[PDB]
């Protein structure tokens, strides 16, 4: 078949960077009547990617055709795929002309077609990298009528890129916007917030007088923990690296930071995206066969995550370590109640006392042993959404099929609900409760901002918190 072997010979290529052959099988087919698919048009824009940016001439062919076969795949109307979209950025990386990936996305848009964050990165991080706000911006309101939500790499660049054109409005609502959709900043973007609140452009941005009941207003109607409404106070801003005591009170300036709600129709939008995701990768009838035996359970205050809480610092599992944690999940439930013990039905273990104590717990209604196969991890987490409880958890939450549960509302829940044991030499286990406070971007009534640090691991190193006071 022609398609077949344009398609080996076009692999053939992919493989040994034969990007010169590439261009030249693509035009044999055209001349050979040949109609290429999807499958075709995505090996060459990865091909044409791995074409060098000249500096010391005119535009090699590899890049420039790229883009010409860019335009011919859209005209054609061949229905991309994620690999399409990939490539194209791919190509539009190597070309480091953000005007053209900026094209190539209003292309996408006029056929129909719904561009990924990874369409816009070389459109947005190009006009960044050289200044040019006017046109990031554009690019930013493109993403949000194409509905195309930032991460933060994005708000990042926007808000550098607003630093430098002294754009003291961008500041404050990507500064919203990181609070809103990130909440906790990387090492880069918590400098770059330093900066710029020491900056002389932040000292000379601000208003004296303001109506104190319409910000009162606007905190209540945002969800509490800041206000949207401009930047308060004048002079030179107090900007010190600080931390936050137990309670949320900030050590530099002594406020107590805000905890922020979590509304009730979130959380039942979630559970239904959370028994849908499971189902999909779980054989059915197991997770159905759980959600029942929950049905007629409970009711719980704690859902343990047994084979963690067996292994976490352990060269192998460890009874004591689960049987503590259980012990002290029940001790702090105001009516002793049994955690939920989830487990692998291969533990349910060899000596007689332990294995009388599992069944037991399976007789008190407190174990549920997940069948041969299955991802325990959908089973705990299913539980304690359900049962609007503690998660008695040290897995991080957030790698491989954690990052299915998306960024605004799961982090969020894990806060409030995710406890985390820790173990010394002179105390032993200690259950980490969830904080009185939302560890999140603040801003309060009278303009100050506490800006918080993400970590790996906060029970591992304090977390560093930004505090930003007006000095007048
Ligand atoms: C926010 C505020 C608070 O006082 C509190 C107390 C106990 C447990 C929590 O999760 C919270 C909270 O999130
Ligand atoms: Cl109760
Ligand atoms: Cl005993
Ligand atoms: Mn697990
Ligand atoms: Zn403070």
């Amino acid at each position: 078949s022609p398609e077949a072997l344009l398609k080996q010979k076009l692999d053939m290529c992919s493989k040994k960077g034969d990007v010169l052959e590439a261009l030249r099988l693509y035009d044999e087919a055209r001349r050979n009547g040949v109609q290429l698919s999807q499958y075709h048009y995505n090996v060459l824009l990865y091909v044409c990617s791995l074409a060098e940016a000249a500096t010391e001439s005119s535009p090699n062919p590899g890049l420039s055709r790229g883009f010409d076969i860019f335009k011919q795949m859209i005209v054609d109307k061949v229905v991309p795929n994620e690999a399409t979209f990939t490539n194209g950025a791919r190509l539009a990386v190597a070309k480091d002309d953000p005007e053209m990936a900026f094209d190539m996305v209003k292309q996408m848009k006029a056929f129909g077609i719904q561009p990924r964050l990874r369409s816009y990165g070389p459109a947005l991080f190009g006009f960044c990298r050289k200044g040019d706000a006017d046109k990031a911006y554009e690019v930013d309101a493109h993403m949000v009528e194409s509905e195309v939500v930032p991460e933060e790499p994005e708000l990042a660049a926007l808000l550098k890129v607003s630093m430098d054109t002294k754009n003291a409005d961008k500041v404050y609502k990507t500064l919203q916007r990181l609070r809103d959709l990130v909440r906790q900043v990387s090492k880069s973007t918590f400098d770059m917030i330093e900066e710029w609140f020491k900056s002389e452009v932040a000292t000379k941005t601000g208003v004296k007088k303001w109506d104190v009941k319409k910000i009162r207003d606007a905190v209540v109607s945002g969800g509490g923990g800041w206000h949207g409404q401009g930047w308060l106070g004048t002079g030179k801003w107090n900007v010190k690296r600080t931390e936050m005591d137990e309670n949320g009170v900030c050590k530099c300036c002594k406020e107590k930071l805000v905890c922020i709600d979590i509304n009730p129709v979130e959380t039942e939008t979630f559970a239904a995206s959370l028994t849908r995701l499971a189902c999909e990768r779980e054989v059915k009838a197991n997770f159905n066969q759980f959600q029942e035996w929950l049905e007629r359970h409970g009711p719980f205050d704690a859902v343990i995550d047994g084979a963690n809480m067996g292994l976490v610092n352990q060269r192998s599992f460890s009874f004591f370590q689960l049987n503590n944690t259980v012990q002290r999940c029940q001790q702090i439930s105001p009516s002793k109640r049994l955690p939920l013990v989830i487990l692998h039905k291969s533990r349910v273990a060899t000596y007689p006392k332990n294995r009388a104590l599992l069944e037991k717990w399976k007789n008190a209604g407190a174990l549920y042993a997940t069948p041969p196969g299955s991802n325990d991890d959908w089973y705990w987490l299913y539980a304690a959404v359900s049962c609007k409880c503690l998660l008695v958890t040290n897995d991080e939450m957030r790698d491989h099929l954690f990052q299915l549960l998306g960024n605004s509302f799961f982090p969020r829940w894990k806060e409030k609900h995710q406890v985390r044991i820790s173990v010394t030499r002179e105390d032993g286990l200690k259950l980490n409760m969830p904080p009185p406070y939302s560890i999140v971007i603040q801003e309060s009534e009278d303009g100050t901002w506490h800006v918080p640090m993400s970590v790996e691991d906060d029970l591992q190193t304090s977390r560093q918190w930004l505090c930003a006071k007006r000095s007048k």
